[PDB]
């Protein structure tokens, strides 16, 4: 179960190290690095526990969002390697793959597809099926964030760090523009900001 | 910018939310405030108090109540800023008792004259201690005297006194994780959380 991040719930950009430029841009900080760090954490220990036990070829949806990748797997990695049993790990990443073809290295496989931000539900929906084609041991969606938004036409993923409002979000590495390089906490932006 | 983090009395995370250990659960109840909040907070009390002090001897004056965990760290954070600066200031750490009143290191009160200390505590609930300190230093007439503080409590017992740099301000419930002490049960516990009526029976005596 993610942590849930009420409407109206958040930090003042005062409270922690936000680069002082930046903060024209910013309305406030709705969840800070270390929390992303310490959920990341949780997240990666979920998986290994559910899939730890084979395998596991870890499919990450390139949407501009690296920072995430880089945490969940490094957690995932050191998880492995403390474990008294080493497992196989591959990473493939999707745009097509970059890898990657044939897909048909994904039988008999647990695979997790790994997504930073789930809006709508629809590139994950169209990977689901697609993966499902190529007869996996199981499939699990891992994501940092969903938004609440009202207009969530999907399902509700396996493992989820957070549960957000339906608000733009930059920092962290999260959004697509390299404008917020050096944020490294997940903030929503004013109206200043958003232009964009 | 200086004010603290308000933890409201109904902010908190689930047991399941982060990684806590196992046997550890059984006498939790919720977690207050994670570790990396932590850490990012006492990463920024540290840019606070080197924007204010960071311009002469800083003698950091930290107050024996258990662990010494957020010292330590407020301390790496404040070394690093100090190695990264345009002109580099002397820095000397005593530790202090309450009874009374006696520094240990290589500072006494009447040495700290001329100096910016930063006294450093753990957690202020009443603001008794603190207060005392605060006129006892002021009587060697240092450079300044600056009160940095990880978390206050919200009690009616609060005489009043405001701390410069504090982390967090947390409702009057009893905390255990990170570097607060606990006589040394909750050692391999990094967030802060609440104990509940089990945890709180196992603490005793
Ligand atoms: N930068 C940014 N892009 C978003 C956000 N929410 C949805 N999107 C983008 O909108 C599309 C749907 C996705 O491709 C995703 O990249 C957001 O909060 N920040
Ligand atoms: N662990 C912990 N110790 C506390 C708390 N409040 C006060 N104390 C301790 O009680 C004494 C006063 C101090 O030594 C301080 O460490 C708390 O919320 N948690």
């Amino acid at each position: 179960d993610p942590v849930f991040v009420k409407d109206d719930d958040g930090y003042d950009l005062d409270s922690f190290m936000i680069p002082a430029h930046y903060k024209k841009y910013l309305t406030k900080v709705l969840v800070p690095n270390g929390v992303i760090k310490n959920r990341i954490e949780k997240l990666a220990r979920d998986v290994m526990k559910e899939m730890g036990g084979h395998h596991i070829v870890a499919l990450c949806v390139l949407k501009g969002g690296y920072k995430f990748f880089a945490d969940l797997l490094d957690y995932i990695k050191a998880l492995n390697r403390n474990s008294d049993r080493s497992i196989p790990m591959t990473v493939d990443f999707i745009r097509k793959v970059i890898g990657g073809d044939d897909l048909s290295t994904l039988t008999g496989k647990n695979v997790l597809i790994v997504e930073d931000i789930i809006d709508t539900g629809k590139t994950m929906q169209t990977l689901l099926s697609l993966v499902r084609q190529y007869n996996p041991k199981m499939v699990k969606v891992a994501c940092l964030f969903i938004k609440r938004t009202p207009l969530w036409n999907g399902f509700k993923a396996d493992f989820v760090g957070f549960s957000i409002p339906d608000h733009f979000v930059v920092g962290y590495s999260l959004d697509y523009n390299e404008i917020f390089r050096d944020l490294d906490h997940c903030c929503l932006v004013n109206d200043e900001g958003k232009k964009k």
